[PDB]
């Protein structure tokens, strides 16, 4: 037989290793001719695999390096102007690897070039809080100040421009050991720890969804017409870099001004963690200078895009999409996940060539430029856009599989909730002390719902991942899953080696998933997904499940503005028609349902199938959300405080958070109440794409 | 049988006269009793003739009113202040009619109120080029005059908008005999012609495809939440009033400074036609005063919607929808149209309950307050966005059926020129001469293709009517088919009577067709193309006609563009990615209509149905024109200077017209660019829908 047990079956741990060594022994860093290189032998083994048709897909994008002969650094300077400290040119590489050339050293991709000198402010996390409680409470003002702030949290870039808008003329990054050192483990190469030489790569846009900065809305083609860099979206306006803990030590420790305003401002290093400005009385005429000289540049880039064409609705599209550019060697982030993605497409293929085929089709993507704003996937999905909204049923991702060893992780749209519990009931725990038991079982027991008591935890999709085109822009159905830690000891950051030099195939193979068993599940997950997806004869939404969340969602948004009565007194604010239009979906999906179980017709089934499929489709607005035109979703948008972060209700969330300093209530009051209308009609208007149609 | 042939053989000439004089005995003005009256009529009788269902959708909109206690009228007045002349307050009634109550009298809808006094500019038709001859050539500056023009050649809104931007006070709107009298023929009630107290009624908003001008993007609802008036959409900031000839007499004889420019500023009155500014020396201290007092007002308006099932497709919808408000009796505009509608219901009727089904579903509608911007129709689609554009076929639009008894008028999209090329030769021609020959042989006669010996003319949509929101904003298949004249006396303007009182039941029977067969050729036309989109197997669209107007429209712009061939080297302007992409669409859609032509299966049938459907979609850009958001539109919008008339690639028209005035011109042919990008990348993306699918 042909089924999901035989797809499931042929997957292998033994492949899996083999593709990760194979993808991890060289640099693969955007726009570079070994990721070109790597782009064309997966191009090859796709076919060889079987798929249909294998094509590159190539974008002409703004990227963002180093200048190899005039080096990125830090400094603190005397009265002279003499510079006494200078912060690293490099990490030291790795054991085995200290021979690799063109390793990027560490850098903030697309900072502007610039030399800056000033008194140092350290800014905590660099949140909108953070920077509230400075300016407000501790009456400390960071303008003309160079700020340090250690990562977590949020993404980098949101502290970049929270930084930018309090005034400040540069921004140093570095990671404390308090969020990126596990009590009780060793530094790499003998844990999975950050050593003090260790530094976080990434880039610091605040893109809100446009893609390649030059050409915001279209494809950056062979003609396409290109902003000036002026015009640009997203880019910083002030310089930043990003250092390690004992860099950071030297920066940190002559520090003066205010004490930190409580023990959650202290990291770990013996270091008072004064928030200053500027250095205590014996130093007090020292400074610190920046030397940055990073370039912008038009780059080439290469998707590459496989084919699997459907048997019976060729003209449905499930997609399975994951990057494959790398900072270094990738062997977490990303090629732990492209190396599942390869063994994926090695089963669809070899159930192809004994003569199957899925109902529906499946396309397969190794993104690139992920790591400098999600360009591959943005600029194809431009591209593509009418074909994705009419034909698009799915979106999978696929980046890193593991972050942990501990238990699964799920985000994904409510429509994909059942389907990930009747898969994850009919799979294998490979977790120790669950031998034979259901990974459901596993994962409900380790990671339990905050809500129903016997379910797992799923959570929002947030952003700063390739699904963003996808699900907030385009409205396609998504979802992602990998093993993850248990969020003990370091509970508000990834791994300790994230974006370093150390993410290694060693890291992989000998501290985090030494049988390959981990990433055996999650291929297990993804591609199971996959299968269902696109050979189920009615696709495996339930609107119900959307119903049960908009309700939570609603019970939330309301309980904020609640905090306000005199206002919501004052101004007429009411929920009452959001509650309406929720109550109204949880009734029209319930009817649907009963539909969906009672009808041999081909029609009344495709019809069907068609409102499931047009359902993620039903909650965009074609104006965007206020200032931020690419995200189009009215339920889910990444926080504006957090990109990696969702928020439910987004555009009323806005509307409300800190509504108490604004000047002109009546104005900000009557933007929420526009925002609870815009929020409600929709609603109302997606549960009434499941009435019957005629 | 069941067939087109029966259906249009139930059709009856007397049946529409019946309709027609029971539609036009008492006013039906948006938002009044006798409008929800004659709507409570139409849903009782669709639903007796036997539609599935029939409801009322109602908005709450912005409407316009004069003050019944308090009139508009404009003076002539003295030194002294001293009002030495008056305009009429209301229009002579016609005879027999001189008792009914509740006819508004003569106002241009959305008017502000005020009462300045100024000197007079006479402005010719106050078109864009007219007001470059003024300031450019003539050096006449409008700034605190009050403008008067000629209606004729472009939408009055248009005509308004650029009198504000040349500086005015005020506008007086007039019917000259030179463009609303017919030589030879009578004045109403002994002919067709406009008398000297006849007056013309208007709204002048600027909307740009808004709809309600305080809800753009949503429909105006229960809970909608509304702009205040200070940010509403599209109202004029100036004072506005039209007046019959007799009374423009009075006001343009005393007129002196400049002498009109030429021959082409002279209407037929018997006045020089000078330009002013102001009177001649005995009269050059009197002056013009207006006195507006409409005020603004939401108020309730109420569509009718029928809907007939389909047997086979009923998740896929054929509209045919006409408005039923009128200014006055609305004998022409809209009963003539709506008349024509009613019978068409009648006859699917007839089939239905003989057992008939269509085969996809069609939707009947009766569109209120047309007349005071498309608000009924506009609301209706917003509030219905989602299921239109995943199900919306094509969309078929029923306003006036006669403009005149001379031969046969279609605008519509190339994907239903060969629909109607098929219809028109199995119709038969009701024109004298033509007795025996099919309607295409009269029509082609009459009206020959400026391009194709052996074929008839059939134009572009423009606007200025409801099919707007469907075409232009979701991007919906549409046309429009009417009688109309022999464009050789008045070549520049609608019907002489256009939305004056004497518009009525007689009107139409004794002088534009006494035997209502033009009107039952209309239906014939309207409703025949109805059954075909509705009840076809493959959707009767040719994506070829689109390929060779394309190739066309690209000829047109590049032509204007060469005019500045300087410019052209200088700043690199091609449209070779343009003419590449219309080369791409000619090639495909010719590949597309070799497989539609071979294949017993529903399934590829659906997917090469909904290519079809979804072809006019792939036009849509989410991203609108510039600063008309609701023009997605990017081969045809309205015309920036005349709602009436279409414009071809609007997008880089616009960006070259006046060119060689622009201050920055690296800046302007810049956009020029831009907009090429934008226009090759939406063709090469529509041609690529039409591609296999996988
Ligand atoms: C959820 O689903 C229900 C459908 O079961 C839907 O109910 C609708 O509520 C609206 C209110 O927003 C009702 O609208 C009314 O329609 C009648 C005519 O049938 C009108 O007469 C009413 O207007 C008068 O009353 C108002 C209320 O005080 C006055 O302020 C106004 O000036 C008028 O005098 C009113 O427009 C509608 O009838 C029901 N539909 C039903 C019961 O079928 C509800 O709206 C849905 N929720 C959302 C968010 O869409
Ligand atoms: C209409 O249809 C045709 C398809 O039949 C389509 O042709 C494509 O044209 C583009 C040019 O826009 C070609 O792109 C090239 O791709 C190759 C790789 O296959 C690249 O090496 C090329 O880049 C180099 O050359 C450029 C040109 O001078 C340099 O400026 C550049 O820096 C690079 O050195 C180039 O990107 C593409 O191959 C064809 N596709 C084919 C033939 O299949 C055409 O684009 C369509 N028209 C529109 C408007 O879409
Ligand atoms: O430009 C972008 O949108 C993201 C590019 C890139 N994307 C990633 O690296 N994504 C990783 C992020 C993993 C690390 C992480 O999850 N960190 C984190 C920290 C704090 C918090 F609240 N949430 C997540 C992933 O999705 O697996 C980046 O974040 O620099
Ligand atoms: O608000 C709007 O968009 C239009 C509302 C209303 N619509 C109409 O009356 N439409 C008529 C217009 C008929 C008269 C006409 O065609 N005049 C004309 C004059 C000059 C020119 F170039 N084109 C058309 C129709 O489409 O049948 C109006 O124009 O005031
Ligand atoms: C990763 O695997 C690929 C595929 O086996 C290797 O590329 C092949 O190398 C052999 C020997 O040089 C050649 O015969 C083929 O032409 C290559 N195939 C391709 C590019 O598809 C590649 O060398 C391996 N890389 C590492 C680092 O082990
Ligand atoms: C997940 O599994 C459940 C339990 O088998 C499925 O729900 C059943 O579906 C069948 C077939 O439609 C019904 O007749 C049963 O009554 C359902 N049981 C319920 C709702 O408790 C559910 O549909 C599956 N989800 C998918 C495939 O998305
Ligand atoms: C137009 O036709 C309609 C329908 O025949 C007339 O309305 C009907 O009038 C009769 C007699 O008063 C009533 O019995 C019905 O209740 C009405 N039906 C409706 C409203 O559906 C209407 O009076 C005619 N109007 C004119 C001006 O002749
Ligand atoms: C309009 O009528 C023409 C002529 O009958 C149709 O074109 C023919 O269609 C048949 C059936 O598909 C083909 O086998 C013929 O070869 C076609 N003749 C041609 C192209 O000259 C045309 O399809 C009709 N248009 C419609 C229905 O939209
Ligand atoms: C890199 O740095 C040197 C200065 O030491 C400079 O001359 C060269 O132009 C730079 N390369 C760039 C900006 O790409
Ligand atoms: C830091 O680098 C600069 C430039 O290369 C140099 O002048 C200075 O001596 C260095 N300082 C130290 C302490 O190494
Ligand atoms: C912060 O510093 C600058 C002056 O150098 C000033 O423009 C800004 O208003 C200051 N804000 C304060 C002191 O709160
Ligand atoms: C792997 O699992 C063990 C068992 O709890 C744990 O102690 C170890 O820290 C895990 N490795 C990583 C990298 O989390
Ligand atoms: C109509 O006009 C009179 C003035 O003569 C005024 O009192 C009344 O308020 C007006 N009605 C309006 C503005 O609706
Ligand atoms: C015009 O109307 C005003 C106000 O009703 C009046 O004072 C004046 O006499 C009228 N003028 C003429 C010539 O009728
Ligand atoms: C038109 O008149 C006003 C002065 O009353 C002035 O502001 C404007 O610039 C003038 N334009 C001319 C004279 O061209
Ligand atoms: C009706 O047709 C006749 C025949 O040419 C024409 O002379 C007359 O003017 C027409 N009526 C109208 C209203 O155009
Ligand atoms: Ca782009
Ligand atoms: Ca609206
Ligand atoms: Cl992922
Ligand atoms: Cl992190
Ligand atoms: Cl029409
Ligand atoms: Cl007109
Ligand atoms: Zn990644
Ligand atoms: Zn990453
Ligand atoms: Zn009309
Ligand atoms: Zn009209």
């Amino acid at each position: 037989k042909h089924n999901m047990k035989a797809f499931l079956d042929e997957l292998k741990a033994e492949n899996i290793k083999k593709f990760l060594y194979n993808f991890t022994q060289i640099p693969h860093l955007a726009g570079t001719e070994q990721n070109f290189q790597l782009a064309k032998q997966i191009q090859s083994q796709w076919k060889e695999f079987g798929l249909d048709s294998v094509e590159l897909a190539h974008y002409d994008v703004l990227l963002s390096y180093p200048n190899k002969t005039h080096p990125n650094y830090i400094s603190i300077i005397n009265e002279d102007g003499n510079e006494i400290f200078n912060t690293s040119l490099f990490e030291p590489p790795p054991p085995g690897y200290e021979n690799v050339s063109d390793i990027v050293p560490p850098f903030s991709a697309f900072s502007p070039q610039g030399m800056p000198e000033g008194d140092l402010v350290y800014v905590n996390y660099a949140r909108t809080e953070d920077f509230f409680k400075l300016e407000r409470d501790m009456k400390i003002n960071c303008s003309g100040k160079i700020v340090i702030a250690r990562y977590g949290k949020v993404f980098r870039g949101n502290k970049v421009k929270n930084a930018q808008l309090a005034g400040a003329k540069g921004v140093i990054l570095y990671s404390d050991p308090a969020d990126y050192f596990a009590p009780g483990v060793k530094s790499y190469p003998d844990g999975w720890n950050l050593p003090g030489g260790g530094v976080q790569r990434g880039n610091i846009l605040n893109l809100n969804g446009a893609g390649d900065p030059l050409t915001p809305g279209y494809p950056a083609n062979e003609y396409a017409y290109r902003r000036g860099i002026a015009e640009a979206v997203g880019l910083p306006s002030i310089p930043v870099h990003p250092i390690g803990y004992y860099d950071a030590q030297k920066l940190l420790e002559k520090m003066g001004g205010s004490a930190p305003p409580d023990s959650s401002w202290r990291g770990s290093l013996k270091v008072p963690y004064n928030v200053g400005p500027g250095f205590t009385g014996n130093f007090s005429t020292q400074k610190v200078k920046m030397h940055i000289h990073s370039t912008n540049e038009v780059t080439r880039i290469y998707n590459v895009i496989g084919t699997l064409r459907g048997a019976v609705e060729p003209d449905r599209y499930v997609i399975l999409g994951g990057h494959r550019d790398s900072w270094v060697f990738g062997g977490i982030d990303p090629q732990s996940g492209a190396a599942v993605v390869h063994e994926i497409v090695r089963s669809f293929g070899t159930l192809k060539k004994e003569g199957w085929r899925p109902r529906r089709t499946i396309l397969f993507a190794s993104w690139d430029a992920e790591e400098f704003g999600l360009l591959g996937s943005t600029e194809w999905a431009e591209e593509n856009s009418r074909l994705l909204q009419e034909r698009g049923v799915a979106y999978i991702n696929a980046d890193s599989s593991i972050e942990g060893n501990y238990t699964l992780r799920v985000d994904c749209t409510p429509l994909m909730y059942s389907l990930v519990h009747n898969l994850t009931k009919e799979l294998k725990s490979p977790d120790e002390g669950f031998e034979g038991k259901s990974l459901y079982e596993s994962w409900t027991k380790k990671s339990p719902s905050p809500e129903f008591s016997g379910m797992p935890r799923i959570s929002k999709l947030g952003s700063g991942n390739d699904f963003e085109v996808f699900f907030q822009r385009l409205g396609i159905a998504s979802g992602r899953a990998r093993y993850t830690k248990n969020w003990e000891t370091n509970k508000f950051s990834g791994y300790p080696l994230y974006h370093s030099v150390y993410e290694t195939y060693e890291l992989v193979e000998k501290f985090y998933d030494p049988m390959f068993k981990y990433h055996l599940t999650v291929a297990q997950v993804r591609g199971g997904m996959v299968f269902e997806l696109a050979n189920s004869i009615v696709l495996p939404f339930d609107c119900r499940d959307y119903a049960v969340v908009l309700r939570k969602y609603a019970d939330k948004i309301y309980s904020i503005s609640m905090k306000h009565p005199q206002e919501m007194k004052t101004y007429s604010v009411s929920f009452d028609s959001l509650f309406s239009a929720v109550k109204n979906f949880t009734e029209i999906a319930s009817k649907f349902s009963e539909r969906l179980q009672d009808f041999s017709n081909p029609i009344v089934l495709r019809m069907m199938n068609d409102q499931l499929m047009f359902l993620e489709r039903a909650f965009i607005d074609p104006l965007g959300l206020p200032d931020r035109p690419f995200y189009r979703h009215v339920i889910y948008a990444p926080s504006s405080h957090n990109k990696y972060a969702g928020e439910s209700f987004p555009g009323i969330y806005d509307a409300l958070f800190d509504i108490e300093s604004k000047v002109d209530p009546s104005k900000a009051w009557g933007e929420v109440k526009r925002q609870i209308y815009v929020a409600a009609f929709t609603v109302q208007a997606a549960a009434e794409t499941l009435s019957e149609v005629a």
